[PDB]
Order: C-alpha cells, then sequence, then structure tokens
C-alpha cells in the first residue's frame, strides 16, 4: 500500500534490470499575482535497487526528512546512488521535462538507448545520461508519474504498462 511499496513491488516485480523507480507525485500551487493554479511535480517517493503554504511545507518536510533518512546513512557513492539522491529535491512545472510531459499528455515517454536520453532534449534525461543511465521512461498515472531508470538498454518490458496499472491507478 505505501508509494514506497508499490514502488518497489514494481521492479523486484522481475523482468529487465531497472535500476529505480521513482513517483513523482502531483502538488499545486496557487499563484495570487495571476489567479493561476499550477500543476507541480515534486517527490513522493522512491526505490533504488542498484546494478549488477500547508501542502508546500508538508512536502519539504517530508523531502528533507527523507534526505536525512538516505544521507544518515562510509563507502563509495556511485554515479546512479548520486543521481537517486540527487532527484530527491527535484520539481518540475506540469509540461516540463520527461515527467511534466508525461503527465500534462498522459503520456509514456520511453527513452532506451544513451542517444535518446540526450536526445529528448530532457534536461533530466540529459541528467541521467551523465550518470550511466542507458534507459529511461515515464508513465503518467492518476497523481503523477512514475519514472523507471536503468544502467542497461532496456526497450521492452511485457509486463509493464499492466503492473504500473494496477499498482498506481
Ligand atoms: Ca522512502
Ligand atoms: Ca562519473
Amino acid at each position: 500500500d505505501t508509494l514506497q511499496q508499490r514502488l518497489q513491488a514494481l521492479i523486484e516485480s522481475a523482468g529487465e534490470n531497472w535500476t529505480y523507480a521513482i513517483f513523482w507525485q502531483i502538488s499545486h500551487d496557487f499563484d495570487s499575482s495571476t489567479g493561476d493554479n499550477t500543476v507541480i511535480l515534486g517527490w513522493g517517493d522512491g526505490y533504488y535497487k542498484g546494478e549488477e503554504n500547508t501542502a508546500e511545507q508538508e512536502h519539504r518536510k517530508r523531502v528533507i526528512r527523507e534526505l536525512n533518512s538516505l544521507i544518515s546513512g562510509d563507502e563509495e557513492v556511485t554515479d546512479t546512488e548520486w543521481f537517486f539522491l540527487v532527484s530527491m529535491t527535484q520539481s518540475f512545472v506540469n509540461g516540463v521535462g520527461l515527467p511534466g510531459e508525461s503527465f500534462l499528455n498522459s503520456r509514456v515517454i520511453w527513452l532506451s538507448g544513451s542517444g535518446a536520453l540526450t536526445g529528448s532534449g530532457c534536461e533530466r534525461a540529459g541528467q541521467g545520461q551523465i550518470y550511466g543511465l542507458k534507459t529511461m521512461v515515464c508513465i503518467a498515472t492518476q497523481n503523477g508519474v512514475v519514472e523507471l531508470g536503468s544502467s542497461e538498454v532496456i526497450s521492452q518490458s511485457s509486463d509493464l504498462m499492466h503492473k504500473v496499472n494496477n499498482l498506481f491507478n
């Protein structure tokens, strides 16, 4: 039932070797100046597997808590472990980047191979590539976006769309 458990069930649910899964969670920001309400994607939770305003305040405190828990806690910090850490404080206006684009258009965005990551023009895909990712997939769901990443080239997953649906819709 927890985001973290669903994320975990998602990637240990066999198939290919995904390095991590993240859930980017919808929140809303009211801009008094414009009278606009903007959807913003922010860290919901994540599971790192490895290789082989009251809402605003709750969100920031939960992330700070999650950063604390992850860091504390003296050995090597790997490229993909770093990317995972670095992702926790990232956020995305709706329409912006791979997560914003997934959500805004109810898309799956599936990027398979280094060339796809840098080629997409998403700064986050680009960032992940720098850190040794070769596949990134973002799947819009009811309350945000599931992102899976792998240092392997993965261009197919039989079950993926079905599991994501059961676990997040
Ligand atoms: Ca967690
Ligand atoms: Ca490096």
